[PDB]
Formats: C-alpha cells, structure tokens, sequence
C-alpha cells in the first residue's frame, strides 16, 4: 500500500516502486525561463462534444471520473501529439490548505489543486497496453485557482457525499469535461510519467497556463472523501499532490510560446 503521509507518501515510494527515481518524472517544476518555443508544436485539439461520463469513484488516493472509451466520443489531438488519444477519465489533486495542492508548479508558485483529464492513444488498442508506451498516454493538467466559486466543478462536487470511502462508486452520467477547461489552451508541454504508482513513464504532459477557478468553500469538499474503506479507522484525504520531480535531462515547451 502506498499514500501521502510522512511514511508512505512520495519520498518513500521509491523503495516499492524503484521508477520514482528515474528519467523521466512526474510533476515537475515550470521555469518559465527556460521554456522554449518550438515551431513544431500546435494547437491543442480538444473534441469533448460527444464526451460521455459513466461514474464516479473513489480508488483510495483520489476520486475518478470515468469516460465511454470504447469509441471516439471524446478525443485529444494536436498540441505536440501525433495521432488520436482518447478520454479514460478525470481525477484531482488538492492539499490540506488552499495555498498547496498542485502537482506542477509555475516558477515555484503552487496552486489549491489541479485537474488531471487522462487519455490514451488509440494505435495501442487499450489503457492497459497504453500506458507501457513513452507514446501512450497524454494528460491534460489544469490548475484550480482559489476565487470565485466554480459552477461547473459543484456538479462533481455535489456527488462526493456518495463516494466518501475507497471504492464506492455512484453513477454519474452527462458530465462535461470541456467545462473545466480555461477559455485559453495556451500549454506546456514535457515528456513525463503518472503521478501516482505504479508511476509508468508513458506520460506526454500538457499543463494548461491559464487555471480555473474555485472558491475556498468548494475546497473543503474535496478534504471530506476518505482513503480508507469503511470499517477501517477514518484517514481524511486531506492532502494528494506529489511534489515536484527532478528536471533530469528534459526539456519544457511552451505554446503559442
Ligand atoms: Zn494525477
């Protein structure tokens, strides 16, 4: 088993899964500075019009929005990928107070949480296959910025009270996850890995610079889900972000710049 307090959060995983010290990991810090423009890159293309939501669930580290990937409902193309990647869900990361909770940082600033919207390359046939690939998945990351209170994100919200402890699951249909996206789909974009074991380096990231927003309110709800399962002792998730990762040998794009 693996979490995020002092003793079996991320500075520990390393023991159990020897990958959180590699080449390529997730998060990272964002140095604007040292960003670069690549005429290459795009773009991003997201077609989430016929996005199709199923159910939401807690996994025990977080809480997941699952989507229909059995076809082509809801796709991400462009930005810096080739080929076409499919929405398998969303998930957040928050912390115990609204001034952390982010994974990626922008010039060492942490946002309240971040938004994970998850897909996979359909030339791999599946997640399961995808996710062994540096080609295999993409993550679209977006920043929640405490202020004003989010409609869209109370929808989600609203259903958290259902799924308090690991693995419990509600329906959750007619969800769109468009509507957590910034009207700007300016990014960055850095080869990388999942943030959570098993920690696979299949990532392609693209962290959206403009966040949306959330109200502090809002930002309690989150802190109510547990991660443990009922009839276990209460451990509140109170906090679920890994902090940034070496840098190591990549490169950070930027686009427009
Ligand atoms: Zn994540």
């Amino acid at each position: 088993h693996w979490g995020y307090d002092k003793h079996n959060g991320p500075e520990h995983w390393h023991k159990d899964f020897p990958i959180a010290n590699g080449e390529r990991q997730s998060p990272v810090d964002i140095d604007t500075d040292a960003v670069v423009q690549d005429p290459a890159l795009k773009p991003l293309a997201l077609d989430y019009g016929e996005a199709t939501s199923r159910r939401m669930v807690n996994d025990g580290h977080s809480f997941n929005v699952e989507y229909d990937d059995s076809q082509d409902k809801a796709v991400l193309k462009d930005g810096p990928l080739t080929g076409t990647y499919r929405l398998v869900q969303f998930h957040f990361h928050w912390g115990s107070s609204d001034d952390q909770g982010s994974e990626h940082t922008v010039d060492r600033k942490k946002y309240a949480a971040e938004l994970h919207l998850v897909h996979w390359n359909t030339k791999y046939g599946d997640f399961g296959t995808a996710a062994q690939e540096p080609d295999g998945l993409a993550v679209v990351g977006v920043f929640l910025k405490v202020g004003d209170a989010n409609p869209a994100l109370q929808k989600v919200l609203d259903a958290l009270d259902s799924i308090k402890t690991k693995g419990k699951s509600t329906d959750f249909p007619n969800f769109d996850p468009g509507s957590l996206l910034p009207n700007v789909l300016d990014y960055w974009t850095y080869p990388g890995s999942l943030t959570t074991p098993p920690l696979l380096e299949s990532v392609t990231w693209i962290v959206l610079k403009e966040p949306i927003s959330v109200s502090s309110q809002q930002m309690l709800k989150f802190r109510t889900l547990n991660f443990n399962a009922e009839g276990e002792p209460e451990e509140l998730m109170l906090a679920n972000w890994r902090p940034a990762q070496p840098l190591k040998n990549r490169q950070v794009r930027g686009f427009p710049k």
